[PDB]
DNA sequence: TTTTGGCTTTGCCA
């Protein structure tokens, strides 16, 4: 009983369609687009299709317009008024870039619901959903175009009807899992915030990147000249096999030539040191500067180059990642003798007259573990301002806690997180530099010093065995069917994944809730500012996320007002038995952030 | 096959 009604055919018909559209609590939306590239509301975007149920879809044609566009803008922007769209980020971005309509209100997406049902599953397309969840609409799939031809109006109407049908079985599957309130309050606003982040982009100064690239090229020239001096012949260094032959075959001994093995050989003859330096710098050149120099787009209104990341937001533990040129993977500051500090994060500058504001959670997963495990000792350590990764390193090495190097603190952090996430005695011995027996004794002392952590690990494994899944703080469930396998290795891996999911998913939920709260409070504080840089410079813009940090671009007169809001919201996102401490750093660029005491 | 998450196996960010 599939029917299409062209409401944009009569003035009275359009008026009445608007009248009973504004009164609907839930509706599904789809867009019709032609074959174009980056949009127009009369050339690329053909129109919209709206469905309320019963296989009846209403199609609005934006072709040959101001009156109908205004009515559609009034209906879509704060009409319940829940709008259900497939790929909410794509739909939001397309609407904003084509007709300047921002989806204000409650949004829903069957992709997010399907991910909530099983985070470890594969990202299924809309027809793949119809075959599984709602197979009664299988005949309607004939009409969602093909590989060659597709009618935008018919495809849009069919997509709207299918999406409405799917988010009527998905909303019932999510109610029995108690994830419905979580879906409508945390995940969907997080998707809207990620869409705003993608629209904003992050500034990127080519002038700084050019200087950095010149420095790395000069360093490669110097390193190749030095290495050829040690060998006397001109051999290629990018091929691992080239190092494998001749080099380290008779000169040295352990061919699995990686970073870890040659690090132990670094105190010896400095040939491995040169190779490690060359490999690090070459990897940086290949994977950071070159990919980032081609994906930049010149924003004319801001008169600057920006990078627009693409959020992935379909992960096992709820962590939010990006696509191919991942800005989150940019290496931090390192040193080159040449000394020169290669700050690759210094190339990400804000607009003309702003500062980068990054707020970071202090030991977020440690505090989540303290709250979950009710461990008194670690909880009382994380309420007095003493750095856990510094005191642990001081006790392990014997030095004073205030005289601990940053490199030593990172090692203590790695050791602590590994032992929490089930790192074996052999791995701890190989990493911390002691024998296996001493590493096992250290693990035993760690578990007998924090009585709550061991009990939490055991109880989490037992509950994963009992229920077959692990539930985070907000209620997100990850299914691990390998927790009852007869294979010891797979069972241990499932146990480690259970603990890691239980902690990391809770941390990610806290981060997402903090992001949503910050966006709401910023909108409340600055109601006359653009939502993003593609809408029309008061407030902040949320240009990046580092799975624990929230980087914002804000003006000179708004730095303090935005920092206070961000810190307060990060602290008050959730109430736990531990204190959520977040530190705010403001600077002229991402790589030049200085702590902002406040 | 014995910290894990993301991207690409090994190294960089979480
Ligand atoms: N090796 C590891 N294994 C497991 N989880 C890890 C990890 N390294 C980091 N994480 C997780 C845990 C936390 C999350 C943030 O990563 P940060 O390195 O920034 O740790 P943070 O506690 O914030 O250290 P601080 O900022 O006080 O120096 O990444
Ligand atoms: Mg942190």
């Amino acid at each position: 009983t599939f029917s299409i009604i062209d409401v944009a055919s009569d003035r009275r018909l359009f008026n009445t369609f608007i009248k009973e559209w504004k009164t609907k609590e839930r509706y599904s939306l789809a867009l019709a687009c032609e074959k174009r590239e980056h949009d127009s509301d009369g050339l690329v975007l053909i129109g919209l299709s709206v469905c309320w149920g019963a296989r009846d879809s209403y199609y609005i044609s934006l072709q040959q317009v101001s009156e109908r566009l205004g009515q559609v803008r009034s209906c879509l922007s704060r009409p319940g008024g829940v709008v259900v769209t497939y790929d909410i980020i794509q739909v939001y971005k397309t609407l904003v870039l084509s007709c300047g309509i921002s989806l204000a209100g409650n949004c829903e997406d069957p992709k997010v619901a399907c991910w909530l049902l099983d985070p470890g599953s594969e990202e299924r397309t809309l027809p793949n959903m119809v075959t599984v969840y709602c197979p009664e609409e299988l005949p309607l799939l004939d009409g969602l175009g093909s590989a060659h031809a597709h009618c935008p109006r018919v495809r849009a109407a069919t997509k709207s009807v299918l999406v409405h049908a799917v988010m009527n079985h998905l909303t019932g599957l999510l109610e029995k899992d108690s994830m419905l309130d979580l879906f409508r309050s945390i995940e969907m606003p997080s998707q809207v915030c990620l869409a705003l982040l993608e629209l904003n982009g992050v500034g990127f100064s080519v002038e700084e990147c050019e200087r950095q690239k010149h420095v790395m090229q000069a360093k490669l020239t110097a390193l190749e000249s030095q290495a050829y001096n040690l060998a006397g012949h001109s051999f290629s260094l990018t091929s691992i096999d080239d190092i494998a032959q001749v080099l380290f075959l008779e000169l040295h001994l352990p061919f699995s030539t990686t970073k870890d093995i040659l690090e132990k050989l670094r105190p010896l003859h400095p040939l491995p040191g040169v190779i490690l330096e060359w490999r690090r710098i070459t990897n940086a050149l290949t994977k950071v500067v070159f990919p980032l120099q081609r994906e930049k787009q010149y924003h004319p209104t801001l008169a600057m180059d920006r990078i627009y990341p693409i959020a992935q937001t379909h992960t096992a533990t709820g962590r939010v990642s990006f696509t191919e040129p991942n800005i989150q993977n940019v290496p931090k500051d390192f040193e080159i003798c040449m000394a020169f500090s290669v700050s690759m994060r210094h190339a990400f500058v804000p607009f003309s007259g702003g500062m980068i504001l990054a707020a970071d959670y202090s030991q977020l997963e440690l505090r989540v573990l303290a709250h979950l495990s009710k461990d008194q000792r670690l909880l009382q350590v994380l309420n007095g301002g003493a750095d856990v990764f510094r005191c642990i390193a001081a006790e392990w090495k014997g030095v004073d806690p205030e005289t601990v190097n940053d490199s030593l603190r990172q090692q203590a952090k790695q050791i602590c997180y590994g032992i929490i996430y089930g790192m074996g005695a052999k791995s701890l011995g190989e990493q911390m530099g002691v024998e296996e027996n001493d590493a096992a004794c250290y693990i035993e002392s760690f578990k007998a010093r924090y009585k709550g952590i061991n009990a939490f690990l055991k109880e989490t494994v037992k509950n994963c065995i009992k229920n077959g899944y692990v539930q985070t703080l907000m209620g997100r469930r990850r299914y691990l069917p390998g927790i009852s396998n007869t294979n010891t290795h797979i069972k241990a891996h499932a146990e480690r994944q259970a603990v890691n999911t239980t902690v990391q998913g809770s941390a990610a939920d806290i981060v997402k809730l903090a992001t949503v709260n910050i966006q709401k409070r910023l909108r409340k504080t600055y109601p006359t500012a653009p939502l993003s840089h593609q809408h029309t410079l008061r407030g902040a813009f949320f240009v990046l996320q580092l799975h624990d940090e929230l980087i914002y671009e804000t003006r000179e007169e708004d730095l303090i007002q935005v920092a206070q809001i961000v810190k307060r919201e990060m602290e008050s996102a959730v109430k736990l038995y531990v204190k959520l401490k977040a530190k705010v750093k403001v600077g002229p660029s991402w790589g030049n952030l200085q702590d902002l005491d406040l």
